[PDB]
């Protein structure tokens, strides 16, 4: 039967099933006030699927100049054409190669650039903004979005949305690498998975994806979405409560020291955006500091709600197109205040 919601992470994560249900706020606001992330499924079914394809981005915008990042070593690939990224998104035989002659796992940096999404892609902008879930929180002018209503004593988010485009991580070695390293934002955010590209050529990399989800600490109900319903998994997230941010900083200062980094005792390893918590580091966080997080698999059309101040990291399983919008909920406005 169709139901309003279900639970993941063994009851610790709300999963809303109908993105446009006018009663979602009633269930949402109880979990959100406690500092929890929330998942909303089915957003892909609300969108115009032809506007979110890698081949369309390449055809319409392919002559723009951009920088890429090599996800394996953080090397920057400067001043290439954006088609050089899009044409290898699913076809592995078309990817830019490293010296070792392997196809690279690439992230497209800052594209569209700064606040230019709405100017560059007005039709995509409309399709996304009109179908965001929890619209009183997430729309630019929603009644529960304080972004447009706050004085300069608060850090205000940039005008969005922002697009996040990157290939999937492939190998056993890749399991310890991030697509986006551990960091935090002083605003709330909603992150929507609008396209998942399962590649071809080196296409059969399905079994390393299962070992990554399993070692990533995903719950048994999350594993049933693949095996029983054949949904497409895009990315593995780990999210931590805002109240645990300082304990994470203490762990990363101890590890930086053990690895012979030479860091002042007060430096901020979360703001530096230099760490990915692999299986070894997640277990140490739990055992040595008492900190548990949420392991979330974001499938096609899942919207991940990330609370202000909550540390988080992202590991692409397959090639992903994500679009995210920032907002300022009244529950979490304390995180962007500039005093005490
Ligand atoms: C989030 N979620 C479950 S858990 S099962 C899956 N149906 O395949 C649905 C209802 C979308
Ligand atoms: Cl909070
Ligand atoms: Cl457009
Ligand atoms: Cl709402
Ligand atoms: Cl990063
Ligand atoms: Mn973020």
């Amino acid at each position: 039967s169709m139901t309003s919601h279900s639970w993941l992470c063994d009851g610790r994560l709300l999963c809303l099933h109908d993105p446009s249900n006018k009663n979602n706020w009633k269930i949402f606001r109880e979990c959100w006030k406690q500092g929890q992330p929330v998942l909303v499924s089915g957003v892909h079914k609300k969108l115009k699927s032809e506007l979110w394809k890698p081949e369309a981005f390449s055809q319409e915008f392919g002559d723009q100049d951009v920088d890429l990042v090599n996800c394996r070593n953080c090397a920057i690939i400067s001043d290439v054409k954006v088609r050089d990224f899009w044409d290898g998104f699913e076809i592995i035989c078309k990817r830019l190669r490293s010296e070792d002659g392997q196809p690279m796992v690439l992230k497209l940096k800052d594209w569209p650039p700064g606040e230019d999404f709405r100017d560059m892609m007005p039709t995509r902008f409309e399709d996304l903004m009109e179908n965001l879930p929890l619209p009183e929180y997430t729309k630019r002018d929603g009644r529960l979005n304080l972004a447009s209503r706050l004085p300069s004593y608060f850090v205000r988010p940039d005008l969005g949305p922002k697009m996040y485009n990157a290939y999937g991580l492939i190998t056993a070695e890749d399991r310890r690498v991030g697509t986006t390293n551990l960091h935090l934002d002083v605003s709330d955010a909603v992150n929507v998975m609008v396209y998942v590209g399962i590649p071809i050529g080196e296409g059969a990399h399905d079994e390393e994806v299962l070992k990554t989800i399993d070692e990533g600490d995903a719950d048994e109900v999350t594993k049933e979405r693949i095996h029983d319903h054949k949904e497409k998994p895009g990315a593995l997230w780990h999210i931590y409560a805002a109240k645990d941010a300082e304990k994470i900083r203490e762990l990363l200062r101890k590890v930086g020291e053990e690895q012979g980094q030479e860091n002042p005792p007060d430096h901020d390893p979360i703001h530096d955006q230099s760490w990915y918590l692999d299986q070894t580091l997640r277990k140490r966080l739990y055992e040595e500091y008492g900190v548990q997080g949420w392991a979330i698999v974001q499938f096609l059309g899942d919207a991940v709600f990330i609370p202000a101040g909550a540390p988080h990291q992202v590991h692409n399983l397959y090639s992903c197109i994500k679009v995210a919008e920032d907002f300022v909920s009244p529950e979490h406005v304390k995180h962007c205040f500039r005093l005490t």
